[PDB]
This record gives C-alpha cells, sequence and structure tokens, in this order.
C-alpha cells in the first residue's frame, strides 16, 4: 500500500505462512510422542506469526501513540505475536533438555514479563518512560539468557542441537531491543520501513530457520 | 431490553448458570481423580459462559464496529467466553482418549488461532477482509476437526463416550461459522435476534448438552 | 505527584522490587527441583506486582470510567497483576498439598472468573450493575476458600505450612472485597488515596510476607 514498510509485512507473511505449511507437512506422519511435541510446538509458532504479519499488513495490527508530541505509529500485534510465540520457542529449548518444571515456569514467567513491559514500553506517551519499560523488559531478557547458558547427562544429540539453538536464540533474540531502541518505538534513529525489514528478518530467522535447525535433528525422538 | 436480543441473552444466562450450578452439585463428593478433572472441565465451561452472556446481557460485551458505511453492533464477549471454554472442551476429549501431549498442544493452539482469528475478524472495518480472517478460522476448525478424526486400546466405555462426543463436537462446532457468515458479523442476512438465538442454542448444546452427556458415562472413572 | 496516592504506589513499587531480589537471590543455587518450582513461583509473583505497581505509579494502569455521573479513576493494572500472581499463590498451595490436577484446575480457573468478573465490575458504566459483578466475584472467592479448607498423609512439615499459609490466604484475599466495596471502584466511602494504601499493605503482604513464611520453610524440599 502506502506504507513503504508494506513488503516487508508482506514479505514476512508470505514466509511465515510458507513455513507454516512446510512444518506442516513434514511432521505428517510421526508418530513418536516426543517428536510430535517438538513438531506441535515448532508448527505452532511460524503460524501464530502469520496471523500477526497478516493483521499488520492488513493494518488491523497497527496504532498511532502520542509520544515527543508526535502522532507514532506502533505495530502493536508484534507483542501478541511474541507473547505466544516466544514461551513456545523457550519450551522448545526447555524439553529438548528435559528441564525441570520449576526452571520451565521462570523461563515462561520472565518471558511474560520481558513482553508484556516491551507492550507498556511501546504504548507509553511520556517518551522518556517509555525507555524505563525498555531496561525493565531488557533485564528479563538477560535473566532467559543468563539461565538458557547457566542453568543446564544429555544424550551427546542432544547436547549438540542444544548448544546450536542456543547460540541461534542469544544472538537473534539480544538483537530485538536493539532495534527497538533506534527504531520507531524508541529513539527514532532508525525509519519505520527500515526497522519492519529489521525485524522481519530477525522474525524468520529466529522461528522458520530455529525450526529447520531442530526439527532435522535426531534429537527430538525418543 | 430495548435490543430484540435480549431475551436470547437473558434465557442463555440462565440455562448457562443452571447447568453450571448441576454439575457443582453432581461433582460433590467425587474423589477419583480422574473423574474430579472432567468435573472441573466441565463445570467450568458453563461458569465462564455464564458470565460472559450476563455481560452481554447487561450491555458490557457489546461493541460498535464501523463497516460497509454503518455502526455494526458485535458481541466481543462472545470471543472472550470461547477463548477459554473452547480449549475446555478439546481437554475432555483429549482426557478421555489419554492423548499424547503434542497433540493436545496441537489442538488448544489450532483453538487459539481459531478464536482470535474469529475476534480480528469480528472487529475489522474492512468489510471484505472480515472473510479473509473467517477463512483463516475456519481453516484452523477443520484441523481440529481432522485431529479428532484421524490422530486417535481405550477401554471399551471410553471409545464409545468418546465417539458420541466427538460426533456432537463436530456437528455443533460445524455450524459456528455458517452462523457468523450468514449473520451481523458476515454477510448480514440473518438479523441480531435470529443470530443470538442461534448461538444460544448452539452454546447451550455444546456446553450444557456435551456435559450432561460426558458426567453420566463411566468413562469418566479410572 | 499530583495524585496523593502516588506515595503508596511508589513504596509498593519498592518494597515489591525489593522483595523480588531479595527472593531471587535467596533461590540462588538450590537444586532441588520440588524447591526449585517453589522458588520460582513465588519470586515470579512479586516480580509481576512490581511491574503493575509501576505502571500505576507512571499513571499507565489507570483510566477514568463514568458512572454516577462522574469521571472515576480506576486502577485497572490492578487486576493484570491478580490475573496472573493469585493463580501463582494457589499453585504455591496446591503443590505444597500434592492437590489432584483436577482440584488444581477448579481452582485456577474459579481465580480466573473471580478476577475477570472483578475486572468487569471495575470498568461498568451502569453503578447498580457494578455490584453485581462484586457478587459474583465474591461467589467465586467463597468456592476457592472453601476448596482451600474442605478439599485437602503429609509429612507433617508439609501439614503445618500449608496451615499457616492457608490461614493468612483466607484473611487477606477476604479483605480485598471489602476494600473495593467502601473504596473507589465501588459505594465511594473511602477516598482513593487510603484505598491505595489499604491495597498496597495487604498485597505486600499477601505476596512478600507469604513468600517469606513459604521460602523459609523446609515444607520445600524433597
Ligand atoms: C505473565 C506470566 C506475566 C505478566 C507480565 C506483567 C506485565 C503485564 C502488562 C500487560 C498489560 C496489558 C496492557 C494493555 C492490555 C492495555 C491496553 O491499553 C492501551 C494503553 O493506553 C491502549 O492502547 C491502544 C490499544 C493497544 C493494543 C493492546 C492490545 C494487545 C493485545 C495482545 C494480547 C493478545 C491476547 C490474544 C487475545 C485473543
Ligand atoms: C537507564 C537506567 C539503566 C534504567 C532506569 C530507567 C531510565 C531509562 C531512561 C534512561 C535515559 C534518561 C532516558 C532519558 C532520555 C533523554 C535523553 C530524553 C532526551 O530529551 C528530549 C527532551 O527532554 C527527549 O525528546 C526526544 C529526544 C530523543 C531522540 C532521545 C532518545 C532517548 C534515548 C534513550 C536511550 C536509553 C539507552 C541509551 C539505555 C542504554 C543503557
Ligand atoms: C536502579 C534500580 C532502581 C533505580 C532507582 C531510581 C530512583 C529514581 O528516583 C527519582 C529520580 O528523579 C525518580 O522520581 C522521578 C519521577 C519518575 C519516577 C521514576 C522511578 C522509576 C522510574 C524507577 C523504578 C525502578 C526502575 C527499574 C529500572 C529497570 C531495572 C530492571 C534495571
Ligand atoms: C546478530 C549477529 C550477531 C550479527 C553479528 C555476526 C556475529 C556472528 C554470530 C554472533 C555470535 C555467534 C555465536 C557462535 C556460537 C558458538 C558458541 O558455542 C559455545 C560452545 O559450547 C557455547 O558456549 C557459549 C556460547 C557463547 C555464544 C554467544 C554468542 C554471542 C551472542 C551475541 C549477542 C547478539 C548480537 C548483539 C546484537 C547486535 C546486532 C546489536
Ligand atoms: C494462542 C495459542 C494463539 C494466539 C492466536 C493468534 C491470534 C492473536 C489475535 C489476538 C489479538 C487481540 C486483538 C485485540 C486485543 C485488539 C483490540 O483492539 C480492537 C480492534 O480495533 C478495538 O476494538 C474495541 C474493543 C474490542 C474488544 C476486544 C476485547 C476482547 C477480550 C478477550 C480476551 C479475554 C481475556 C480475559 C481477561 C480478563
Ligand atoms: C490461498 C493461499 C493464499 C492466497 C494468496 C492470495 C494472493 C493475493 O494477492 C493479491 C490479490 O489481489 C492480494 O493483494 C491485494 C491487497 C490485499 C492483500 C490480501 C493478501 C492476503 C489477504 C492473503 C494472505 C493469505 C490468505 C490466507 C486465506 C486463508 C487460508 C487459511 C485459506
Ligand atoms: C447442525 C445439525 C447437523 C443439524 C442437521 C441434522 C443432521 C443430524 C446430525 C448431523 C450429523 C449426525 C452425526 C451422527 C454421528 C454418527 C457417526 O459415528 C461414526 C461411527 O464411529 C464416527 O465415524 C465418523 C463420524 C462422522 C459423523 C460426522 C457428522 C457430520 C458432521 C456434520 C457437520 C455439521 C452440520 C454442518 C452445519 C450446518 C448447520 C450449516
Ligand atoms: C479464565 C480461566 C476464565 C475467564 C474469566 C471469565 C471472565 C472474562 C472477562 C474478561 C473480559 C476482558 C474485558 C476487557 C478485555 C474489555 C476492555 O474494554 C473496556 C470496557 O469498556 C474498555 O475500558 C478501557 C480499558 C480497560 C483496560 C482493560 C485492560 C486489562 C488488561 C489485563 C489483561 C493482562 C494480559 C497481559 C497482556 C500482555
Ligand atoms: C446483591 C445480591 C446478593 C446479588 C445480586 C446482584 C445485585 C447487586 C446489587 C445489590 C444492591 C441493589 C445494589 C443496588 C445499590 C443501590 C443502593 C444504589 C443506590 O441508589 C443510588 C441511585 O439509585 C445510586 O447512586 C449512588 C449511591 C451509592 C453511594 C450507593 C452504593 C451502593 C452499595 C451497594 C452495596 C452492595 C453490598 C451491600 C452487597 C453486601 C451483600
Ligand atoms: C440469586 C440468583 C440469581 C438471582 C435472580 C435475580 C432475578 C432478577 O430479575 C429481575 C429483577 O428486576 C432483573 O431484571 C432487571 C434488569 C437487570 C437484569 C439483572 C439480572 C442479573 C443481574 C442477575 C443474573 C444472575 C445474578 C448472579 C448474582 C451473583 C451470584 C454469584 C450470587
Ligand atoms: C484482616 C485481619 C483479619 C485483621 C483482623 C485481625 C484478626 C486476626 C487475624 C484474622 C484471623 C486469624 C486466623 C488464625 C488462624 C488459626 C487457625 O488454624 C486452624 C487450625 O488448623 C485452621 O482451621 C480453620 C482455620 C480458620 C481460620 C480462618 C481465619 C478467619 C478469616 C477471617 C476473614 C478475613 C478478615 C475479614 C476481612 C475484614 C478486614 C473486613
Ligand atoms: C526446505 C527449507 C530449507 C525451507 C524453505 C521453506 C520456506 C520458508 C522459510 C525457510 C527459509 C529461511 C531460513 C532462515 C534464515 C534466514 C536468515 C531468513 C531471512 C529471510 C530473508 C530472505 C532470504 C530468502 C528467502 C526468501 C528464503
Ligand atoms: C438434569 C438435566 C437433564 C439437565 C437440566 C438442567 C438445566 C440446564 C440445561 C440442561 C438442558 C439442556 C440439554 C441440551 C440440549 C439442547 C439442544 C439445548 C437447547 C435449549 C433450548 C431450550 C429447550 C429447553 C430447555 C429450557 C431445557
Ligand atoms: C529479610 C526479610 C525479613 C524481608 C525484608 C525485605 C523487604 C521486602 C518486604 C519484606 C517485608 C514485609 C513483611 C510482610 C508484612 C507486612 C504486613 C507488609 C506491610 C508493609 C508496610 C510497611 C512496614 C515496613 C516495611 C517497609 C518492611
Ligand atoms: C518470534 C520472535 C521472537 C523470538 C522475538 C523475540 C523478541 C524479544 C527477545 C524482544 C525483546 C525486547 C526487549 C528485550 C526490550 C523491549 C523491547 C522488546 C520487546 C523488543
Ligand atoms: C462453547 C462454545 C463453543 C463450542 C463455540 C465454538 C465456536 C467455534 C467453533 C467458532 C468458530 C468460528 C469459525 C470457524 C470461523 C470464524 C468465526 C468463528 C469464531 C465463529
Ligand atoms: C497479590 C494480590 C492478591 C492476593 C489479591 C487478591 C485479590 C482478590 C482476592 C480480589 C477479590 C475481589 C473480589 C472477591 C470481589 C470483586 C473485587 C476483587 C477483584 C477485589
Amino acid at each position: 500500500t502506502g506504507r513503504p514498510e508494506w513488503i516487508w509485512l508482506a514479505l514476512g507473511t508470505a514466509l511465515m505462512g510458507l513455513g507454516t505449511l512446510y512444518f506442516l507437512v513434514k511432521g505428517m506422519g510421526v508418530s513418536d510422542p516426543d517428536a510430535k511435541k517438538f513438531y506441535a510446538i515448532t508448527t505452532l509458532v511460524p503460524a501464530i506469526a502469520f496471523t500477526m504479519y497478516l493483521s499488520m499488513l492488513l493494518g488491523y495490527g497497527l496504532t498511532m501513540v502520542p509520544f515527543g508530541g508526535e502522532q507514532n505509529p506502533i505495530y502493536w500485534a508484534r507483542y501478541a505475536d511474541w507473547l505466544f510465540t516466544t514461551p513456545l520457542l523457550l519450551l522448545d529449548l526447555a524439553l529438548l533438555v528435559d528441564a525441570d518444571q520449576g526452571t520451565i515456569l521462570a523461563l515462561v514467567g520472565a518471558d511474560g514479563i520481558m513482553i508484556g513491559t516491551g507492550l507498556v514500553g511501546a504504548l507509553t506517551k511520556v517518551y522518556s518512560y517509555r525507555f524505563v519499560w525498555w531496561a525493565i523488559s531488557t533485564a528479563a531478557m538477560l535473566y532467559i539468557l543468563y539461565v538458557l547458558f547457566f542453568g543446564f547427562s544429555m544424550r551427546p544429540e542432544v547436547a549438540s542441537t542444544f548448544k546450536v539453538l542456543r547460540n541461534v536464540t542469544v544472538v537473534l533474540w539480544s538483537a530485538y531491543p536493539v532495534v527497538w531502541l533506534i527504531g520507531s518505538e524508541g529513539a527514532g534513529i532508525v525509519p519505520l520501513n527500515i526497522e519492519t525489514l529489521l525485524f522481519m528478518v530477525l522474525d524468520v530467522s529466529a522461528k522458520v530457520g530455529f525450526g529447520l535447525i531442530l526439527l532435522r535433528s535426531r534429537a527430538i525422538f525418543g
């Protein structure tokens, strides 16, 4: 449309749709209960992202937020996506290493706090307070990354695949607070069209790339 | 009140309230942990529906949505109901057959996508896009119905009761997208008062009727 | 600020932040999976409350609701807090006694209904209907308290700690509907600044006080 960022919302919609259908077909037949869990979790992630990219593409998941005396276009649908897809991504990691339930609830709850405070930050109309919420969300993110590294006798197959996905997760997820800080939600240094491109590449990599690595590994089977 | 549909919201409120109290009393005493699960799940469903019917009856769960150049009365509280009650109904089915956790997460997540895209469709102000969301929600519904039929050594008691509830579920749930399509959320072929009657009969049947069948079966006991 | 109640939102923010960091540090090292669960649950509660107190303090979690012909300041962020923190508090109790899953789902679902109908009551613009929602929420609360007392061979260590936390829970949680009834959400007998003080003392006691009792007990270890 008239929104220059439309092309990246359209490409992200397509890519998440295609990833969803690929993983759907791929998991057809799988009978191992353990593998079944990883396919469900991992197919659901880009399915949810597909709907929220389409909602941005059609204009539904966009609102205007007054701050710095302007009307700032804020895509809130990203936070409805991430609210469900980032704990699912963490559950994939957690199941892979057989984490303790206490550790899984710490991770999902820290993740809820990360996304919910990012959403409050995104909708806050007092510009300086936006970055108070950024900082608290960043601190929740660093707790999560801490736990993925210092909280975890795996069969060597598990260990290997987990190490790769853990490194993929730390590098990609750490970029999100930087994009938000420099982008239209934060300091406004990078235009919305380039921010939207950055988040499209991260999201597709963190969902479809991550899941291609995982669903190719024998680590997901008993 | 002045809303002609008030009578059906009032009758649905009453019927869900009465079903809730019936199942509450009925489960009193039950000590079998397995049965306890089915009573909790099955009592909670019409309890939640009671609150959301009452919220429609009092006007709280109604909003106006501009589309086709008019101010369309949209009862959004139905989606807050269904968001929680339809996965609970699916958990009742899933526990009955002892489904794999992977299969249960596929079902709840597809259900979330069904209701959340129905809600976006219900609130979308570009009329043609309303039916894009309908189609995606319908596709999620057909995945769910697919899985209830082709994804599942039960004791014969389980099998029998599950087959009846599965057929009840396919027939009733399949009517919802048709009512939405022809009703005030969609093409506007059927007036809101008759739509509200249709959804009242479906909801009471899918909640209180379904639960009367289930909570009468010995299938829920170890 | 100019809101007289600011001081109690500031003190509650501080106290929940300090409790969160205390329990975070305290649980460092714990390796017992059972204890790990109680630390996760119990650290998350004041972490979530911290964010929602800060959101009230900065003005984000406050809205104006017209009722009784005025513009009533309603802090809705309390309900986003309680939606997650009160089932977590109930899970702490439930895990302590090894409750049946049926019993845990009854408790979380009744809790959802308690907070969600309190939120509808808080935002309802027809003054008399506000108290219809209060009554239904109160009835959900009495079901929960009923179950904590008449629904539950514990090692004596569990029993002892559970009895203390159960009495703490009945006394503190029972005060919330009274504060709401006499406060700005209800009859408006007590000013918002004193209501906000009452809820700060209850919340800190029900979260940080409760958790100090629990995380000091050996009951949380296998
Ligand atoms: C059969 C396999 C390999 C998958 C192909 C199905 C299509 C869907 C997406 C899968 C590919 C993505 C790999 C993740 C990595 C990336 C960094 C994603 C960033 C996207 C940018 C565009 C580059 C090309 C693509 C259009 C595939
Ligand atoms: C003891 C048993 C049988 C239950 C009676 C308690 C009351 C609550 C509801 C239970 C009855 C409903 C059966 C479900 C089937 C239907 C198709 C429901 C559609 C409702 C339409 C009105 C018909 C009559 C009723 C008011 C019972
Ligand atoms: C090391 C221990 C004891 C904890 C201290 C860390 C600080 C955070 C909060 C812990 C203290 C609270 C106990 C709960 C009981 C109360 C009734 C809370 C009501 C608060 C009112 C103010 C009273 C003093 C306080 C500022 C500690
Ligand atoms: C599928 C998409 C994924 C994996 C997205 C991850 C998003 C985050 C890690 C977001 C982090 C943020 C912060 C740490 C700071 C505040 C802003 C956020 C929400 C962008
Ligand atoms: C308790 C009520 C139940 C069982 C309701 C079920 C609702 C559905 C199956 C709704 C389905 C819909 C679609 C498939 C298309 C879009 C509109 C919906 C949400 C009505
Ligand atoms: C961390 C805070 C806790 C433990 C808060 C508990 C809140 C309740 C028990 C609230 C109860 C309410 C009712 C019973 C009636 C309606 C109003 C409420 C939501 C305040």
